[PDB]
């Protein structure tokens, strides 16, 4: 049947879920990163550790951002395809404040260029 | 904190959902995969004619599976190979596997990650 998943559902599935996973890419080789996200309008919102990987090689980047979730029965996952910028305006980091994250330290957005979802059924 | 190569076998039988990455020139792609842990190897099913096939298949690709709480969390990745199952010894041992049934299909194509590499992370958020 149809397993092509809309843009105003991927934003929401993506909100049912806690955790996924950035992907950065040189050449032929690729690193993934689990993160703790959130979303704000249409904005993969996460926190870094400073000094890290992630952040070397994520900021001002092309990134993946990837998130799923399962049952029995069915499953369905989230691909977004775009950008990771620093929070370092006024207005975008009192927005990041607002984010119910998991329990100095920099936020990070990942602006879409495309969000894709499919459903798979079991 | 670090894992060894123990706990992150074992840390991927709890969960059945993981996720293939593949790398092509810059430009990665993802694929969520139904998997099952044996014998230090990945264990999948891919349907035909599907993208996956072509992207991973006989290429290294990575391999990723999580979990957490409201306290922490951990992840494992995979880096190796995969190979099809091409072997009645292989092909015995991938039908034991406790993986989710999908529809009517009775087309298989049973693949394995063959590990180069295995590492895990346990994160606290704090
Ligand atoms: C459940 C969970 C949630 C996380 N949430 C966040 C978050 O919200 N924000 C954040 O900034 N970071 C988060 N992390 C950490 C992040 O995913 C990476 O572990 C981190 O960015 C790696 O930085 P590093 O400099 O230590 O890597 P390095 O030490 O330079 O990496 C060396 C090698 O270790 C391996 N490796 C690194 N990290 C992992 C990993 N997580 N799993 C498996 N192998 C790994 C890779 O093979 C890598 O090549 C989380 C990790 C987990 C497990
Ligand atoms: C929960 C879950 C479990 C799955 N388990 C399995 C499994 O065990 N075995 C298996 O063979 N397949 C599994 N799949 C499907 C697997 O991801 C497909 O191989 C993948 O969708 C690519 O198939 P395709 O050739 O039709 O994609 P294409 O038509 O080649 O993809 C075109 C574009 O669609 C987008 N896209 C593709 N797949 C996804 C996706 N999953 N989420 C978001 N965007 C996507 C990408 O932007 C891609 O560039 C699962 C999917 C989900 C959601
Ligand atoms: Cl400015």
């Amino acid at each position: 049947a149809v397993t092509i998943l809309s843009a105003t559902e991927c934003w929401d599935l993506l909100k049912s879920v806690a955790l996924g996973r950035i992907v950065t890419t040189v050449d032929n080789t690729s690193h993934i990163f689990p993160i703790n996200f959130v979303v704000q309008n249409r904005t993969v919102l996460f926190r870094t550790a400073e000094g890290t990987k992630l952040v070397s090689a994520a900021i001002n980047n092309n990134v993946l951002f990837e998130a799923d979730d399962h049952d029995v029965e069915q499953g369905w996952s989230v691909i977004v395809r775009g950008v990771a910028r620093t929070v370092r305006d006024e207005a975008d980091l009192a927005e990041a404040q607002r984010a119910e994250l998991l329990p100095k330290t920099h936020w990070v957005r990942v602006l879409p260029t495309q969000i894709t979802g499919r459903r798979f059924r079991f």
